[PDB]
């Protein structure tokens, strides 16, 4: 009853400059090389959960990151806004897909943007939505998910251009754990997240592997799939009970995403 939809790399390319990692790397990529990573990216993650297509468009290579396409929770879809004209053109197609596969899409002012789960994640407990801001979603964009979805949101300010999505630095994990990378937030949202995650379930990365997307995680259950990340932070893993599988995800870093950028979870329980 786990479903996570992805879009695979058919129209793949850096093309444009919207994120430091895409800086010098247009046409850098190899598209078949992403073919056979996100491939076997896809196998591994269908041996933990179902997975759903969405048909990529040409001329929107970003596509492949599903993780922005919206926010779901239970039958509900808040669709992205995205901040930048390069991204805008997905809406629709995404739209078209959620409409499709039964959802009820939410959808927010023209000028107001938000970048779905790329920028917010559940607790995993569905205690409250973190959600993040500032360089793609706008905090006024926040009352409206709490609303629309009726959650608490917990608002955490990005600081680095380089973490400029909360999923590329935060990750909420099962069994209470949240892996992230606290230098990408502000003192006032470390303190908030300190609040709520007590030291025990805090893993908290360095900036070697953050740099790598090792916050960037796909968790089902205890399995964790990541692009690549040390020795140190998989033992981490591992006494808390996690099953680290590493991919290789080198031809998506270069326009700034991985594992958790090219997947969104599309079964996300509205829980007591």
């Amino acid at each position: 009853d786990i479903r996570i939809l992805m879009c695979p790399p058919d129209h793949y390319d850096v093309d444009y400059v919207i994120n430091p990692w895409m800086e010098g790397n247009i046409h850098k990529s190899s598209q078949e090389r992403a073919v056979e990573q996100w491939k076997k990216l896809h196998q591994t993650i269908k041996e933990c959960a179902i997975v759903d297509l969405v048909k990529p468009a040409k001329g929107w290579p970003d596509m492949v990151f599903t993780a922005s396409a919206g926010l779901v929770l239970g039958e509900n879809v808040v669709l992205s806004r995205f901040y930048h004209k390069e991204r805008q053109g997905e809406e629709p197609y995404f739209k078209a897909w959620f409409e499709e596969n039964g959802f009820t899409v939410y959808e927010l002012p023209q000028d107001l943007p938000f970048e779905g789960a790329g920028d917010a994640l559940f607790d995993r407990e569905g205690r409250w939505l973190w959600a993040g801001y500032g360089f793609r979603s706008e905090l006024d964009s926040h009352p409206y998910i709490a609303k629309w979805l009726d959650t608490e949101v917990v608002s955490l300010r990005l600081i680095d251009e380089r973490f400029y999505h909360l999923d590329t630095c935060f990750c909420p994990l099962s069994g209470g754990y949240l892996l992230y990378y606290p230098p990408a937030f502000d003192a006032y949202s470390n303190r908030v997240i300190e609040m709520r995650i007590p030291p025990e379930k805090r893993i908290i990365v360095e900036e070697l592997d953050a740099v790598n997307f090792a916050c960037n995680a796909v968790n089902v259950n205890d399995i964790i799939i990541m692009n690549l990340v040390s020795r140190t932070l998989k033992e981490k893993l591992a006494e808390a009970g996690f099953k680290v599988r590493e991919t290789p995800l080198t031809e998506f870093l270069k326009a700034g995403g991985a594992a958790k950028c090219l997947t969104l979870r599309v079964t996300e329980p509205i829980l007591p």
